[PDB]
């Protein structure tokens, strides 16, 4: 378990009510011992103008999770901030909802690497990324 | 001028419409010869919980802007799609719009390399960035 806060699912959702996080229905669904998962249609509000999902969105999705992520490994009064991100964009999804899966891959004092999986409802690679956050 | 389409700003903001750019309400704003520009607002619909500008935003906007100069670099049949997006978080912004600036790194036959950068109403510098697309 590398969590240092013990946060539920419904609180993480109550914070994205009035901010994008809402405002696109991204939704947190699940929290293991070492990972963290959100949902996020495939809609008009994530849409490229040609009805495949939009690069973007899927970052905004990773940035998301990874930035929770973080900050549920810091304490008290740590913070944690997003420095750096990067995105491979493998495959594209067109409906339902994607899904984010992120693990950590390294957990340090003063900053973190996040890898943040995004799949489409069948299960397929879309999005692969990284964040780097600082802790402060 | 490194265009070869040509397909003005009344028309890309007509195509946001319905879509992810049109709903964070992304606006094209200039065409130089070599340089294409966008503004996006820092509101409730871009904004992190605690108010300032989601980094995820940003990125959408990047990546709307690069996508775009990268088609707009192209002919015919020819199509391009974002492979790879990476961007630095430098400075945060808390109202007003942002402004996407993206200047041409690399123009291929197979590949290109567009840089962007978003600077806040003041003129600072708040997320610099680089997409990479490739042209199917
Ligand atoms: C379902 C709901 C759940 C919720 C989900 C929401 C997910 C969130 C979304 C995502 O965007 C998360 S986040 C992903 C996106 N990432 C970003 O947007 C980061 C932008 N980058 C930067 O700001 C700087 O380069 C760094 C501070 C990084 C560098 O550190 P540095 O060595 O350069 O420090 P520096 O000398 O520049 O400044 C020192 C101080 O100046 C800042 N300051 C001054 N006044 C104010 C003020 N009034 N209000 C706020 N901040 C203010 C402070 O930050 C403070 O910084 P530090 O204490 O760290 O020293
Ligand atoms: C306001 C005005 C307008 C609005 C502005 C907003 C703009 C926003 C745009 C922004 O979202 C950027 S864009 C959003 C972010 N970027 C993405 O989402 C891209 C995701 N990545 C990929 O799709 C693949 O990696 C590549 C196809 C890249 C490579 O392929 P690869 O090296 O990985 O090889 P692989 O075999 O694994 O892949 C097979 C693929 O080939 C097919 N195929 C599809 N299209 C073409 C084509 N044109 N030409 C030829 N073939 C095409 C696909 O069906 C596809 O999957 P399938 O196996 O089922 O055949
Ligand atoms: C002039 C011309 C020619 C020469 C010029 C060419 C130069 C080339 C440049 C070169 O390539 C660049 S350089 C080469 C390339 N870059 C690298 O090699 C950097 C590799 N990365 C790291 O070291 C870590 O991730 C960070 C330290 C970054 C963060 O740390 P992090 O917290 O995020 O990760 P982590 O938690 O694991 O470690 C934390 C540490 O904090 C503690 N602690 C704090 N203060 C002190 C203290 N005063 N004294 C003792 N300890 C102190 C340490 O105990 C240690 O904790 P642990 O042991 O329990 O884990
Ligand atoms: C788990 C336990 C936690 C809860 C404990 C209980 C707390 C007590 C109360 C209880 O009801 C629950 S606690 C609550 C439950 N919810 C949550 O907990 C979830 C999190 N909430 C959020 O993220 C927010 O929606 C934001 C802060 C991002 C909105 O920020 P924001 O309201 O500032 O969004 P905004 O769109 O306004 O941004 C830009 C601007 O638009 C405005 N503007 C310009 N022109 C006009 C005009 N003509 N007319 C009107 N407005 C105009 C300016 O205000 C301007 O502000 P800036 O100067 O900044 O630009
Ligand atoms: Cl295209």
């Amino acid at each position: 378990m590398i969590w240092k806060r013990k946060i539920t699912l419904e609180a993480l959702n109550a914070m994205g009510e009035g901010n994008m996080v809402g405002f696109l229905d991204i939704r947190f669904e699940h929290i293991g011992d070492d990972t963290l998962e959100a949902t996020m249609p495939v809609d008009s509000r994530t849409k490229q103008p040609f009805g495949l999902l939009h690069g973007g969105a899927s970052v905004v999705l990773a940035e998301s999770i990874g930035s929770v992520a973080g900050y549920l490994c810091t304490e008290g009064e740590q913070k944690v901030v997003g420095l750096e991100i990067n995105a491979n964009h493998v495959r594209s999804a067109r409906e339902g909802r994607v899904r984010g899966v992120c693990k950590p891959l390294h957990l340090g004092s003063r900053h973190q690497v996040w890898q943040i999986e995004i799949f489409d409802e069948k299960g397929r690679l879309c999005c692969s990324s990284r964040l780097t956050t600082a802790i402060l």
